[PDB]
């Protein structure tokens, strides 16, 4: 017995829904979301995650490309980024403006890549304060990411090769 439609599972919204769903758990934070960036530069609405109480960002799509000046490149190396609060950060620029609505007081995000390239970024943020991440959170939580790539790779891969056949 596992339910035909969890049998039938083959959404890549699923395999999505969960990473997510998981980091909530793994970091233990009030609200966390899944963006990556397409050939558009714009922040692919993958899934969004938040708590009881607070309204879906979903609706809102980030227009920040962010690709202006060296920034892929940072994630292309597997930097990490820990930043308490994005509001002592590029002041006097764009960003609480965009960042004030989705009532984020705490971002922290860690680079996913697949096959020695860009796909994507796992963020959290939490809306009832900003907390300082832990070492491990780090790691484990970086390490939810580096999952997706797994299966992304066999997926990307195999879906792709499928439409060749
Ligand atoms: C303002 C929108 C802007 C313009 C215009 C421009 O040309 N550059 C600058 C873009 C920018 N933003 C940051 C800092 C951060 N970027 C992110 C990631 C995101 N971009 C998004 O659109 C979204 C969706 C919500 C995210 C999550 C984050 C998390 C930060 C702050 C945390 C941190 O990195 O400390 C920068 C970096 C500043 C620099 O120039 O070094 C730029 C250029």
């Amino acid at each position: 017995m596992a339910a035909v439609q969890l049998s039938e599972l083959r959404d890549r919204q699923a395999i999505f829904e969960t990473l997510v769903a998981k980091g909530r758990e793994l970091l233990a934070c009030d609200r966390v979301i899944v963006y990556a960036f397409d050939d558009n530069y714009v922040g692919t609405v993958v899934a969004e995650s938040v708590a009881e109480g607070w309204p879906q960002a979903r609706d809102q799509v980030i227009e920040d490309p962010c690709f202006r000046e060296h920034w892929v490149e940072a994630y292309r190396q597997g930097r990490i980024q820990a930043t308490t609060d994005i509001f002592k950060a590029g002041l006097t620029e764009c960003h609480l403006n965009q960042l004030r609505p989705l009532k984020v007081r705490a971002n922290l995000v860690v680079p996913m890549v697949i096959d020695d390239q860009l796909f994507g970024l796992l963020i959290a943020h939490q809306a009832s304060e900003p907390r300082q991440w832990q070492e491990i959170e780090i790691d484990q939580f970086s390490e939810l990411a580096s999952t997706g790539s797994l299966v992304l790779e066999r997926l990307h891969f195999l879906e792709q090769t499928i439409a060749s056949l």
